[PDB]
């Protein structure tokens, strides 16, 4: 590969059918998208499906939900100048009753560039905060 | 392994090269200084095996405790360390890709039942030169 991925994961105490109400309906994406502006889908939340997606002073961009997996986990892809970055969103079952949800964003490929680093981190930097919005919305 | 309180970040790396010589750089505590940037003492009490003890200076730092809690050669090793917020896990996980290629894997957590942002900062500081740690491995595993 050319791949490089980071994750971050938190343990939540709720039901795996909870957290999925967030993630597969894009109306929702708000309480948990850090700076999420408008959002929208072509049609139903399954694999395959294309949706457009804009951020607070951003320009909006199409993405492609990647692998739906109902109550499990959801990915989507997104282009960018360093190509295609999927980002992932796993409800993790921990042997102690509570969940995890881990969110990654990785760039699909490169050479290790400087810039490629430094882009997945941007991205990346949000990420912390906004399963930790989930979290306690989840713990409501 | 993880379960309440507990949160984790990771950064994985897929690297052209074999497990075994990924696993020198690891089960080698001398070696750590190639990857460990800060790095500036180091030593084990014995050999580098699941249980083993040892300690660790990073610039700037007051030397550390550290024990090895898991090791399986060529797949992984983990350590812990006592902070300030309760013990920290520090993983290495070398993964075989459907490629050839292999990927490096490292990963940082703790427990803190409140969710604070007090442990999240302080995990994310920890875990912020990780990338580099990883990326020189990189490099220096593909010559």
């Amino acid at each position: 590969r050319g791949s490089m991925k980071f994750s971050f994961e938190l343990a939540v105490n709720t039901k795996k059918e909870d957290a999925w109400t967030y993630y597969s309906q894009v109306n929702q994406w708000f309480v948990w998208e850090g700076d999420l502006e408008q959002i929208s889908l072509e049609g139903e939340f399954t694999t395959g499906q294309k949706g457009k997606m804009k951020m607070e002073d951003m320009p909006e961009l199409a993405f492609t939900l990647v692998e739906v997996r109902e109550n499990q986990c959801f990915s989507d892809l997104t282009a960018t100048p360093f190509g295609n970055v999927l980002f992932e969103h796993e409800i993790l079952e921990n042997p102690d009753g509570t969940i995890s949800l881990r969110h990654s964003v990785s760039l699909t490929d490169s050479d290790t560039t400087e810039e490629a680093l430094a882009f997945l981190k941007q991205i990346f930097a949000d990420v912390p905060e906004s399963v930790g919005k989930l979290k306690q919305i989840l713990e409501t």
